């Protein structure tokens, strides 16, 4: 059963995962060393990414390589984000953005996916909302006592799920759904291999936002 | 198009255009840093050149890397594990650690070898191709300027033991990149990443220089 596709990413992506947990932006995040700024940014990259990447499965909702993991009811998080970027930076927040050069790299390649490579489009939404079903509920509670956030979620409306109520055995329907999909294992291979470019991506962004600080 | 060996000259224009001029840099041509800061960029050098060495043995039968495969003459890891005997001592490696800005760049080198091996040239023709070129001078020029033995002892990493003429190596080593086969952004990509590579550097120089600063802000 090692063959199937979430397996596959799993040990395909194991040495990119290590990379990112000790990542210094995100060691320095966990311990709640990131102030104010460096979050409203953080937020902001999210944003991006998150919108542009809904945007192309918005695309290929109805794409036998992608049906299935179509999910805009459970996961999409731009509903969320939005929310969350009205709390920091107010309503007028969209006259403000700037995204890390990092992230505009990362948006385009979720573009070029969108009408490229569609088989791989997986590998994006995989890496970034499984990511985010495995430790949100962390990243939360931290993010709340750095920057002295309510509980009942302002600012912090991305890090959760309000539709899933079960994260672990949900990635499972996840991880179910994924080897379903009609792949080849040549393709898979290639979908591994793309998990593996959006860690880097995401790899780009942390390293970005580090300097941040100086 | 052209030969890669010049889209990597010409296209990172800026970056050794803006790295001649790095105060790390400017405040070393010539004799002014502090031991501990010197013990902090060969530290850089050990990690960031053992991702580099290890990437490049992982690739070496890679038809896009294996032309570029020189162990014997160009790998400093032994090298530097000596120049940091000298320095920081015997058991040095259970203390010292990774200075962050070459973390960075060294988590690079691992994905780039693991994922994107075609532009593993990149980050050779940025460090090495560098190296050979007025390495000699580097060695003596902190020798005398950190009251260290003239013959190089702590510092065998300005020195390769194992390469005849500098001149002909490189030009040997351009032959190699050019004789590689692929796409043309993949050329456009390479030289992105050797500019990559060299902020990569910069970042790792101030790093120090601020350090080094923090080293004199107390006195
Ligand atoms: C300190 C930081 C992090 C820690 C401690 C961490 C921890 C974990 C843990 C324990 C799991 C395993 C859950 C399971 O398999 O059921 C997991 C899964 C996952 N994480 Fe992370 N993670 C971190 C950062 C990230 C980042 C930065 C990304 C990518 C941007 C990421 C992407 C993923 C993905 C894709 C999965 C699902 C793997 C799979 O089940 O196939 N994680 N993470
Ligand atoms: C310490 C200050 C520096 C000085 C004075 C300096 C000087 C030079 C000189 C005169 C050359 C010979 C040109 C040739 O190969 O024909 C050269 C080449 C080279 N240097 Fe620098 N350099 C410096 C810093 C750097 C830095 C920070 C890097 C970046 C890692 C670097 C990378 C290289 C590379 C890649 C070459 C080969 C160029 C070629 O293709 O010929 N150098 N450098």
């Amino acid at each position: 059963r090692m063959a199937d596709l979430s397996e596959l990413l799993k040990e395909g992506t194991k040495e990119a995962h290590d990379r990112a947990e000790n990542t210094q932006f995100v060691k320095d995040f966990l311990k709640g060393n990131i102030k104010k700024e460096l979050f409203k940014l953080a937020t902001t990259a999210l944003y991006f990414t998150y919108s542009a990447l809904e945007e192309e499965m918005e695309r290929n909702k109805d794409h036998p390589a992608f049906a299935p993991l179509y999910f805009p009811m459970e996961l999409h998080r731009k509903e969320a984000l939005t929310k969350d970027m009205e709390y920091f930076f107010g309503e007028n927040w969209e006259e403000q953005v700037q995204a890390p050069k990092a992230a505009q790299k990362y948006v385009e390649r979720i573009h070029y996916i969108g009408q490229n490579e569609p088989e791989l489009l997986v590998a994006h939404a995989y890496t970034r909302y499984m990511g985010d079903l495995s430790g949100g509920q962390v990243l939360k509670k931290v993010a709340q006592r750095a920057l002295k956030l309510p509980s009942t979620g302002e600012g912090t409306q991305f890090y959760l799920f309000e539709n899933v109520d079960n994260a672990q055995q949900f990635k499972q329907l996840y991880r179910a759904r994924m080897n379903a999909l009609d792949l080849n294992m040549k393709t898979k291979e290639r979908i591994v291999e793309e998990a593996n470019k959006a860690f880097e991506y995401n790899m780009q962004i942390f390293n970005e936002l580090d300097q941040a600080g100086s």
